[PDB]
């Protein structure tokens, strides 16, 4: 059925599962950083069970889909927030900052400074919402798919969807043909740049262990059950 | 020059820089231990490196770079360009890495280095996935490019910007050859930007597989080495 989807009902139903705005727990920049991912966890859940052929799929492949981006969404979304505040973090609306906050923490001004680079190339390709709730959407079936032959062409056909919906949004903004196609492809090799993004940040999460730092194939398999 | 040139132009600069196909050491002793798999796979890598330097060179719009731009270019790029010739070189051969024309390897001669399946895994995976795909050769150079120009740009001012956005109007150049080469193979539009998107998802898991293999490989080039080789 989620096959079925006209482009606008595909974005009408991306921004209709868009998870809330969170606000930071207080009123120990580790614990406020980890706190608030975990609570986007619980949304990121609900999140991607409304993203179009996602619950198509076995609760196993689910799972494992979950487990290879999460990190992936939590950035992006970041990025996302953080693109009209040039030089910041808009981890919580209670909760920006700087570059030289990152300081505070040894190993995460790296980080910081590859999610501003993100959110400031965001601001000069002027990303738009609904392009970004695709992006995120690609990333959520994309980034573990290659690892069962019903399965991943399922998901190739919903991200081929996704990519006539990246398309079609492309040409009501008034883009021509080549502008169209090269557009796709900046957001779209931007995705390997979140990628290496993610990577290096579970990197940072298991020097930082204090111990079961990061979602286990289980704890996530109970979570959307 | 470089952003004046046609398509097919772009893909016949590419098509002659390709750098050529090297030979592992000959008669090793095998079977293999993990120390001595290592050892090949390193001797290998190093000899496929400086060929890559020429390679680089060649990739119209790379030279147009300071010196400095194009090592930090490569410093992020030289494990995704090494994985992607393999995974390449190794279509045709399911199962099997052709790490060499001597050096054919399957899944379980992975297991010889501690951690390397894992790698090796995925390295084969992309592989099967490129079958799949039908990849092309002229396709092949473009996303090999495309990664050496991309990887390392969101780590670069007025000269910085004209950098960045030089680099960013050069991927938009190959990004229109591959249309090109899609449109001209008698693909639809739709087929076009869907193809198009499914090669570049694709370098997203090929900068996953450079991750773990860079981890995997601290857990067992310099920036003066990189510049020396580049002049
Ligand atoms: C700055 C980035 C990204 C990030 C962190 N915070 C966020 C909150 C909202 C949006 C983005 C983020 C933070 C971060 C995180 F993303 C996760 C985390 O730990 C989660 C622990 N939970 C146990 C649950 C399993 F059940 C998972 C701790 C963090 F500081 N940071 C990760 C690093 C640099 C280390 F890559
Ligand atoms: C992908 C890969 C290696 C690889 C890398 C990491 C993990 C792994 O399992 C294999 C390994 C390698 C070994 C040492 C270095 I220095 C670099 C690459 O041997 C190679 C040789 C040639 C080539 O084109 C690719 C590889």
């Amino acid at each position: 059925l989620a096959l079925s989807l006209t482009a606008d009902q595909m974005v009408s139903a991306l921004l209709d599962a868009e998870p809330p705005i969170l606000y930071s727990e207080y009123d120990s920049m580790m614990g406020l950083l980890t706190n608030l991912a975990d609570r986007e966890l619980v949304h990121m859940i609900n999140w991607a069970k409304r993203v179009p052929g996602f619950v198509d799929l076995t609760s196993h492949d689910q799972v494992h889909l979950l487990e290879c981006a999460w990190l992936e969404i939590l950035m992006i979304g970041l990025v996302w927030r953080s693109m009209e505040h040039p030089g910041k973090l808009l981890f919580a609306p209670n909760l920006l900052l700087d570059r030289n906050q990152g300081k505070c923490v040894e190993g995460m001004v790296e980080i910081f400074d590859m999610l501003l680079a993100t959110s400031s190339r965001f601001r000069m390709m002027n990303l738009q919402g609904e392009e970004f709730v695709c992006l995120k959407s690609i990333i959520l079936l994309n980034s573990g798919v290659y690892t069962s032959l019903e399965e991943k062409d399922h998901i190739h056909r919903v991200l081929d969807k996704i990519t006539d919906t990246l398309i079609h949004l492309m040409a009501k903004a008034g883009l021509t043909l080549q502008q169209q196609h090269q557009r796709l492809a900046q957001l779209l090799l931007i995705l390997s740049h979140i990628r290496h993004m993610s990577n290096k940040g579970m990197e940072h999460l298991y020097s930082m262990k204090c111990k079961n730092v990061v979602p286990s194939y289980d704890l996530l398999l109970e979570m959307l059950d």
